[PDB]
């Protein structure tokens, strides 16, 4: 509702596009330019996405979509938070929490598995934030997959990029059975949310063998789902929980209310894992 401020933790101060020196791109166009800036009146170091006036129509729809999600999800702990926004004659920056690194780039500098633990806490983050967003809001992300999983040098883990969210297509290697052959997709996003934590597990995504994206769709439609290897320790409710978000069947498929009962959810909902420590460690490799 209001502009020109900032807004980091709990301290209000009058700000201007000036105030801010660039430190350079954060390299993609997912949804628009993305900018690493410094506040000049304070020193903290925070991420700006500039939408140009001029710029892509199709563009520009996406990322004040985006931004209607995130000013709506403001007490929500695993979404992305806004800290304020900035209008100009030619252009629009809207100020963001600036997040450590996507679940992606993890596994690129991983070059490998990435740990039960670390997966556990990141489960329970991203199923608590589609619940809030179909439960208080009646929306769904429709494109949940590891480039949209944030985390950061404190521990936090935060879902984010609502650009194409709907209120009741996404890439098509994620893209849930009913989605890809509809009978209705209330329930995509969990199995979206299991060939995630199946490729973040063993370090390899489940259809990786395809040319084209009609191949893959053929393969999510005519095999069964990618199980989770049985050999490399994992846990019994580890394997039950990705059973349960890969079932075939949109309707026996369980829902939300559900999945945050399941045992795996209850572990991590209380174990203290330190994946702070964890993170600081990955990103000091190369
Ligand atoms: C694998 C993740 C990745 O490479 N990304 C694409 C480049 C930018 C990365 N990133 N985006 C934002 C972000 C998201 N949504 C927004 N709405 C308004 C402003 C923004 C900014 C990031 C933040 N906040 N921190 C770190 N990295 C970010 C994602």
């Amino acid at each position: 509702k209001q502009t020109g401020y900032l807004t980091i933790g709990g301290q209000r101060y009058q700000a201007e596009i000036n105030d801010l020196e660039n430190l350079g791109e954060m390299g993609s166009g997912t949804c628009g330019q993305v900018w690493k800036m410094r506040f000049r009146k304070t020193g903290h170091v925070i991420a700006v996405k500039q939408m140009r006036r001029s710029g892509n129509k199709e563009e520009n729809k996406r990322i004040l979509m985006d931004l209607d999600v995130v000013l709506k999800s403001h007490d929500c702990p695993y979404i992305v938070q806004c800290f304020g926004t900035f209008i100009t004659n030619t252009d629009v920056f809207i100020a963001m929490e600036l997040m450590g690194t996507c679940a992606e780039k993890l596994k690129k500098r991983m070059q490998g598995p990435i740990p039960e633990r670390i997966l556990g806490k990141m489960t329970v983050a991203i199923v608590k934030a589609l619940y809030y967003l179909k439960e208080k809001h009646g929306v769904i992300h429709r494109d949940v997959k590891p480039s949209n999983i944030l985390l950061d040098e404190r521990g936090q883990i935060k879902l984010c990029d609502f650009g194409i969210s709907g209120r009741l297509a996404g890439c098509a290697a994620y893209m849930a059975p009913e989605r890809i052959d509809p009978p209705y997709d209330i329930r995509a996003d969990v199995w979206s949310l299991g060939i995630s934590l199946v490729e973040l597990a063993t370090g390899q995504f489940p259809y990786k063998n395809c040319k084209t994206d009609f191949e893959v769709l053929t393969k999510v439609l005519q095999e069964e789902p990618p199980l989770l290897p049985g050999h490399m320790g994992f846990s019994g409710d580890f394997q039950s929980f990705v059973k349960d978000c890969l079932t075939k069947d949109h309707r026996k498929r369980p829902k939300y209310n559900k999945l945050l009962e399941h045992s795996f959810i209850k572990r991590y909902e209380t174990l203290e894992v330190d994946v702070a420590s964890w993170f600081k460690d990955v990103m000091a490799k190369t």
